[PDB]
């Protein structure tokens, strides 16, 4: 099965998914100079306030921090997307160091993590039907730098202990995603995949253009979980990541100057 070791990681990908090799996969590099401001991208609506996060979950791959997405409670909207787009989990990629972790990278600089707050697209009905479609989902990308803590990271940091190893789940209600978001919600913006088998091209990517920053610590106890299941040889969750991929016939556009 497909993992991120020597012998089933992101190289191998494609004879299971030969999409990997397709026309709009994820990551990319994102090339500052080389994105277009586009004056008619607008803001983005990021509308969190009635959130109902549920469980999290220690998938193999990463943690999912999943949600009630069985009504409009926290959407997506406005920025380059049409219609609404609901919250259904959110996970990180992260690194084995401090210099590496994040899938896209800004310039060919690596961050030591990257959030991904997945959504769907209402006017598909379901996730399972979403990404079957090249305008699905929209994933809110975030950089992680390592400096100050973040306070609203903590109570996730907290429970990870509760589910170290692959198929383990936990409670995590009324987790408020807000408490991750930077400042501001400048972003670039192009038309990609799943950053993970099955690789579909589904996704609307907005990546913020402002990292939040993490303490050591907070990163060093992602680095504790793992990706075995219980009772097997101890693999650390590390270097969950993908690196970028060819930007092909694609535009990336800036939100700003
Ligand atoms: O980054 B990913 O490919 O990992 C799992 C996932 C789920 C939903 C959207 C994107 C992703
Ligand atoms: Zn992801």
């Amino acid at each position: 099965h497909w993992g991120y070791g020597k012998h089933n990681g992101p190289e191998h990908w494609h004879k299971d998914f030969p999409i990997a090799k397709g026309e709009r996969q994820s990551p990319v590099d994102i090339d500052t100079h080389t994105a277009k401001y586009d004056p008619s991208l607008k803001p983005l609506s990021v509308s969190y306030d009635q959130a109902t996060s549920l469980r999290i979950l220690n998938n193999g791959h990463a943690f999912n921090v999943e949600f009630d997405d069985s009504q409009d409670k926290a959407v997506l909207k406005g920025g380059p997307l049409d219609g609404t787009y609901r919250l259904i989990q959110f996970h990180f990629h992260w690194g084995s160091l401090d210099g590496q972790g994040s899938e896209h990278t800004v310039d060919k600089k690596k961050y030591a993590a990257e959030l991904h707050l997945v959504h769907w697209n209402t006017k598909y009905g379901d996730f399972g039907k979403a990404v079957q479609q090249p305008d699905g989902l929209a994933v809110l990308g975030i950089f992680l730098k390592v400096g100050s803590a973040k306070p609203g990271l903590q109570k996730v940091v907290d429970v990870l202990d509760s589910i170290k190893t692959k198929g383990k789940s936990a409670d995590f209600t009324n987790f408020d995603p807000r408490g991750l978001l930077p400042e501001s919600l400048d972003y670039w913006t192009y038309p990609g995949s799943l950053t993970t088998p099955p690789l579909l091209e589904c996704v609307t990517w907005i990546v913020l253009k402002e990292p939040i920053s993490v303490s050591s610590e907070q990163v060093l106890k992602f680095r504790k979980l793992n990706f075995n299941g219980e009772g097997e040889p101890e693999e650390l969750m590390v270097d969950n990541w993908r690196p970028a991929q060819p930007l092909k016939n694609r535009q990336i556009k800036a939100s700003f100057k």
